[PDB]
C-alpha cells in the first residue's frame, strides 16, 4: 500500500484549511455583534456562543484530531480528553441551537411577555449552564465509561508505548455504546427531533396568526357589503355585531390605537341607530367605516403581515443552520451505528472515516455564510468591517 504519510498529508492539509476558515468566519460573527447594537439581542448571544464553539473547533479540536490520527502513545485519560473534547463543543452547539429555536418560539407565541421573560441576564446564565453541562456530557468517558481498562496490547507494543500508556486511537479508548446510545441517541438525535418539533410549531403559529388576520379583514369587508344591500335594522344590527367582534380581535402605536378607536366608535354609533330602528342612518353611518378601514386598519393589517413574514424568514434562516448541523454530523453517527450494531459488517474504510470527520469539522465554517446570505443586519455589518478594517 501507498506510504501512509501521503494520505496523512492530504488529511492534515484539509483540516488546517478548515481550521483557518472556521476561525476567521466565526471571529467576524463575534466582531459584528460587538460593533452593531442592532445585533445585540438574546437570540444573538446564543449565536455568539455557537461561534465561540466553532472557533474552538479551529483552535483546539482540529489540532487534537490531527494528533489522535497518529495513534501516538499517551496516558489513557490524556488520550480520552483529546478524543472527547470535540464532543463538548458539539454538545455546546446543540444547546445553543436548541436555545435559539425556543427563543424564536417564545417571541412568536407571547411577543408581549418575551422581553420580560427572556432577558440578557437570564440568557448569560443559560449559556454558562449549557457550557458546564456540555463539559459533563462530552467528558463522561473520563469518569470511567472508557476502554482504558482493556488496552490493545498488540498496538501498545508495536507503537512501543511505555507503562500506563495506550496507542491513542478513538475507537480503542471511547466505547461505541457511549457513542451510539448516550452521545448519538440521547444527546444529539433527541435534541435535533425537539428542534424539528419547535420549528414546526413556529411555522404553524405564524400561519395560524396570518389566517386569523386575513379572516378578521374579510369579516370586516363582507359585513360592510351585507349592511349595504340590507333591508331592515335586524340585518344591519347582526352584521355590525360581527364587525365589532372582528375589530376587537384584530386590535389584540398612538396612531394605531386612534384608528381602532375611530372604527369601534363608528360601529357603536351605527349600533345605537340600528337598535332605535333607524336603518338608513345606521347604513349611512356604516359607509363611514370604509374610510377608517382604508386610512388606518389596512395599514395595521399590512404592518402585522410584514412583521410575521420577517419572523418566518428569520425562523427559516435559523432552521437551515440546524439542517446543515445535521447534514455534517449524521454521517459519523451513522457509521458508528454500523460499527456497533453490525459486527458481521466490514468496518467503514479509513478514507471514509476521515472524510466523515472532515465533514463534521466543515460545520464550523458554514454558519457565517448563512448569516451573510440570509440576515441583512449581519451582511451589512460584515461589509462595514471588511471595507473599513480591511
Ligand atoms: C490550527 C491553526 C490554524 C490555529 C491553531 C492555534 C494554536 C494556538 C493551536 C494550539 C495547539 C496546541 C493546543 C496543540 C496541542 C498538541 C498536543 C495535544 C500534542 C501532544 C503530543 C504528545 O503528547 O507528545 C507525543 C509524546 O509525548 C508521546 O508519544 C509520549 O507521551
Ligand atoms: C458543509 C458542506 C455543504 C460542504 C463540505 C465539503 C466536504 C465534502 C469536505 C471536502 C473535502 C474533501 C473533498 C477532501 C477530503 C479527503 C480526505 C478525507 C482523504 C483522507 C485520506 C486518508 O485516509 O488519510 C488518513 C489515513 O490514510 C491515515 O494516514 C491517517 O492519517
Ligand atoms: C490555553 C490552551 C491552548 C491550553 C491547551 C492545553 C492542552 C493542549 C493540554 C491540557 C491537557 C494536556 C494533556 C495532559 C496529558 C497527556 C498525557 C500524555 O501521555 C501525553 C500528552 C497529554 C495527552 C496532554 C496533551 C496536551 C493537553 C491536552
Ligand atoms: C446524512 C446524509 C449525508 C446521508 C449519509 C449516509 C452515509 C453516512 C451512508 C451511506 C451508505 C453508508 C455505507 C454503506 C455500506 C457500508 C459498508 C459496511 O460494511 C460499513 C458501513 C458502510 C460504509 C456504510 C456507512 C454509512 C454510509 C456511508
Ligand atoms: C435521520 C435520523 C432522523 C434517524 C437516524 C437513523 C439511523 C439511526 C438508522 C438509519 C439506517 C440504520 C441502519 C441500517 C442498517 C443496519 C444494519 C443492521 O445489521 C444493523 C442496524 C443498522 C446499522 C441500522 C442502524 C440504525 C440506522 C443507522
Ligand atoms: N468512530 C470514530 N472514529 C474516530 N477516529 C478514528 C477513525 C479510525 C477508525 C478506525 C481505525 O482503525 C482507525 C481510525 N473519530 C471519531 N469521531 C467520532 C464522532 C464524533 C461525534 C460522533 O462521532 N466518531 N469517531
Ligand atoms: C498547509 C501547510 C502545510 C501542510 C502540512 C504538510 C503535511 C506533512 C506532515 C507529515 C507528518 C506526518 C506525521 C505522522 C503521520 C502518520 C499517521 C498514520
Ligand atoms: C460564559 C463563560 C463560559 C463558561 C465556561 C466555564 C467551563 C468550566 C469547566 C466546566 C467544569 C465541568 C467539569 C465536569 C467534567 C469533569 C471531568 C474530569
Ligand atoms: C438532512 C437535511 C439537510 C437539508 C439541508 C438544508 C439546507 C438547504 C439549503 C438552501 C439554503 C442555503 C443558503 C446558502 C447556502 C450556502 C451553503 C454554504
Ligand atoms: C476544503 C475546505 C472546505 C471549505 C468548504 C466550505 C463551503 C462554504 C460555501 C462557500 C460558497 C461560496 C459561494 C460564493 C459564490
Ligand atoms: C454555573 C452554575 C453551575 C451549574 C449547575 C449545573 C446543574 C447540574 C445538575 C445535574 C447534573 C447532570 C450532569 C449529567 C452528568
Ligand atoms: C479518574 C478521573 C476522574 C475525575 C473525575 C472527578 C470530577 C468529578 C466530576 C463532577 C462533575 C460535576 C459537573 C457538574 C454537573
Ligand atoms: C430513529 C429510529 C432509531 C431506532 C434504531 C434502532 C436500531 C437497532 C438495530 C438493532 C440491530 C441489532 C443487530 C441484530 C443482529
Ligand atoms: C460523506 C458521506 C457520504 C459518502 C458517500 C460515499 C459512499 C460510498 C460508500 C462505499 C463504501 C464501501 C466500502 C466497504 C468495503
Ligand atoms: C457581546 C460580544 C462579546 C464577544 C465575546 C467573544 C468571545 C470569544 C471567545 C472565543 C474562545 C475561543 C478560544
Ligand atoms: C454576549 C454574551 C455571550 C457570551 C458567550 C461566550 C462563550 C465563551 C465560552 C468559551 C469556551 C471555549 C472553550
Ligand atoms: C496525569 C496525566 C493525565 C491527566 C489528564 C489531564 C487532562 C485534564 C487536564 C486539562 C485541564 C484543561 C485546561
Ligand atoms: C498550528 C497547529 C498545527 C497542529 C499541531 C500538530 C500536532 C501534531 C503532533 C504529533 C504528535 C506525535
Ligand atoms: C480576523 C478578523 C477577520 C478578518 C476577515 C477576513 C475575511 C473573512 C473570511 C471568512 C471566511
Ligand atoms: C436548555 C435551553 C433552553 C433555553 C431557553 C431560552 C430562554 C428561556 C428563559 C426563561
Ligand atoms: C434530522 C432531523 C433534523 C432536521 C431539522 C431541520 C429543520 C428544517
Ligand atoms: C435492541 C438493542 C440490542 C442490540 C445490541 C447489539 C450490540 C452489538
Ligand atoms: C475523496 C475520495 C477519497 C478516495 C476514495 C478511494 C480511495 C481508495
Ligand atoms: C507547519 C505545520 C505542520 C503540521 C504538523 C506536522
Ligand atoms: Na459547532
Amino acid at each position: 500500500g501507498a506510504p501512509p504519510i501521503m494520505g496523512s498529508s492530504v488529511y492534515i492539509t484539509v483540516e488546517l484549511a478548515i481550521a483557518v476558515l472556521a476561525i476567521l468566519g466565526n471571529v467576524l460573527v463575534c466582531w459584528a455583534v460587538w460593533l452593531n447594537s442592532n445585533l445585540q439581542n438574546v437570540t444573538n448571544y446564543f449565536v455568539v456562543s455557537l461561534a465561540a464553539a466553532d472557533i474552538a473547533v479551529g483552535v483546539l479540536a482540529i489540532p487534537f484530531a490531527i494528533t489522535i490520527s497518529t495513534g501516538f502513545c499517551a496516558a489513557c485519560h490524556g488520550c480520552l480528553f483529546i478524543a472527547c473534547f470535540v464532543l463538548v463543543l458539539t454538545q455546546s452547539s446543540i444547546f445553543s441551537l436548541l436555545a435559539i429555536a425556543i427563543d424564536r418560539y417564545i417571541a412568536i407565541r407571547i411577543p408581549l411577555r418575551y422581553n420580560g421573560l427572556v432577558t440578557g441576564t437570564r440568557a448569560k446564565g443559560i449559556i454558562a449552564i449549557c457550557w458546564v453541562l456540555s463539559f459533563a456530557i462530552g467528558l463522561t468517558p473520563m469518569l470511567g465509561w472508557n476502554n482504558c481498562g482493556q488496552p490493545k496490547e498488540g498496538k501498545n507494543h508495536s507503537q512501543g508505548c511505555g507503562e500506563g500508556q495506550v496507542a491513542c486511537l478513538f475507537e480503542d479508548v471511547v466505547p461505541m455504546n457511549y457513542m451510539v446510545y448516550f452521545n448519538f441517541f440521547a444527546c444529539v438525535l433527541v435534541p435535533l427531533l425537539l428542534m424539528l418539533g419547535v420549528y414546526l410549531r413556529i411555522f404553524l403559529a405564524a400561519r395560524r396568526q396570518l389566517a386569523d388576520l386575513e379572516d378578521n379583514w374579510e369579516t370586516l369587508n363582507d359585513n360592510l357589503k351585507v349592511i349595504e344591500k340590507a333591508d331592515n335594522a335586524a340585518q344591519v344590527k347582526d352584521a355590525l355585531t360581527k364587525m365589532r367582534a372582528a375589530a376587537l380581535d384584530a386590535q389584540k402605536m398612538k396612531d394605531f390605537r386612534h384608528g381602532f378607536d375611530i372604527l369601534v366608535g363608528q360601529i357603536d354609533d351605527a349600533l345605537k341607530l340600528a337598535n332605535e330602528g333607524k336603518v338608513k342612518e345606521a347604513q349611512a353611518a356604516a359607509e363611514q367605516l370604509k374610510t377608517t378601514r382604508n386610512a388606518y386598519i389596512q395599514k395595521y393589517l399590512e404592518r402585522a403581515r410584514s412583521t410575521l413574514q420577517k419572523e418566518v424568514h428569520a425562523a427559516k434562516s435559523l432552521a437551515i443552520i440546524v439542517g446543515l448541523f445535521a447534514l455534517c454530523w449524521l454521517p459519523l453517527h451513522i457509521i458508528n451505528c454500523f460499527t456497533f450494531f453490525c459486527p458481521d459488517c466490514s468496518h467503514a474504510p479509513l478514507w471514509l472515516m476521515y472524510l466523515a470527520i472532515v465533514l463534521s469539522h466543515t460545520n464550523s465554517v458554514v454558519n457565517p455564510f448563512i448569516y451573510a446570505y440570509r440576515i441583512r443586519e449581519f451582511r451589512q455589518t460584515f461589509r462595514k468591517i471588511i471595507r473599513s478594517h480591511v
